[PDB]
């Protein structure tokens, strides 16, 4: 459970927002990309796995699940690539709600930033710091407990 | 202290590698940028602070220490901006050695990747996972201990 992440892709301003969610904590990392290619997804996963102990990734769609470049990146980084089917059907709505929530935060800051990418990183910040414990606190606690 | 980071800028292939080091653990995040502008540094710090609890940043030079954009980003993200003078003179060589180490790792992978940015993220991965405890383990343990 501490090593499980879910990929998520949502759209805004004709652009693509790629999100990785640490399932047990709700902690996220995100980036803006021109389009969701294998190359972009691969690079995003490499960055993620260099920063957090990523054991398993539930991919966001069949194209990324099939992508040879994504498979290569997962091999390189020691990531088990899995499908992202909501076997628990509440897993659709939880992601839908996060996307809605992210876009809402982006709207609240959009005017502060000239570029969408800045607004997205402001949203990551606000999300991970928000007291609900914060997601940042939860991921650290979960991984630390696993270590020791 | 758990919230203290140091900025570091090094050069390779006519490009700039911007690094943030968590001082107590040796954990790093890094990016390739065309040049070290206030705007790029500001964005990098925003990303960092959205992902880890960044309380204090020792800046890498006077230009970033003075930059109005960097100051704005530090205000936004709740970061105390400080100078990075090696008051302990071993603080120069520790960074020099990390830069040498990073460039060495980049050399070991450079052929695997077409783009420098990919090689840099491979280097971040290798660095943070390297057993010496790993830096990834240390940062989580340090921050978790602080939380509790
Ligand atoms: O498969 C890729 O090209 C790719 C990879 C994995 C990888 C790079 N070199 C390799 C050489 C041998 C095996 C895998 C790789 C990681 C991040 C990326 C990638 O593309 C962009 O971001
Ligand atoms: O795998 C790591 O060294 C690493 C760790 C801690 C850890 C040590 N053993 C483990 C075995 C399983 C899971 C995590 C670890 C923490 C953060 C990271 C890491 O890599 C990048 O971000
Ligand atoms: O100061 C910036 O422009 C900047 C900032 C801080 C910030 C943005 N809007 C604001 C509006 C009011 C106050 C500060 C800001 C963060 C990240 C960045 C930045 O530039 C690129 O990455
Ligand atoms: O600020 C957070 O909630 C947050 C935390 C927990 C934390 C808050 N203050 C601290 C002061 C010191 C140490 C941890 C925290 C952890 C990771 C994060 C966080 O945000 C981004 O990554």
């Amino acid at each position: 459970s501490p090593g499980i992440w879910q990929l998520d892709c949502t759209h805004l301003e004709g652009k693509v927002i790629l999100v990785a969610v640490h399932v047990a904590s709700g902690y996220i990392e995100a980036e803006v990309i021109p389009a969701e290619t294998g190359q972009e997804t691969a690079y995003f996963l490499l960055k993620l796995a260099g920063r957090w102990p990523v054991k398993t990734v539930h991919t966001d769609n069949g194209s990324n699940f099939t992508s040879t470049t994504v498979k290569a990146a997962c091999w390189w980084a020691g990531i088990k690539q899995e499908d992202g089917i909501p076997y628990n059907p509440q897993s659709q709505g939880v992601i839908e709600s996060m996307n809605k929530e992210l876009k809402k935060i982006i709207g609240q800051v959009r005017d502060q930033a000239e570029h969408l990418k800045t607004a997205v990183q402001m949203a990551v910040f606000i999300h991970n710091h928000k007291r609900k414990y914060s997601a940042g606190e939860r991921i650290v606690d979960i991984i630390a407990t696993d270590i020791q």
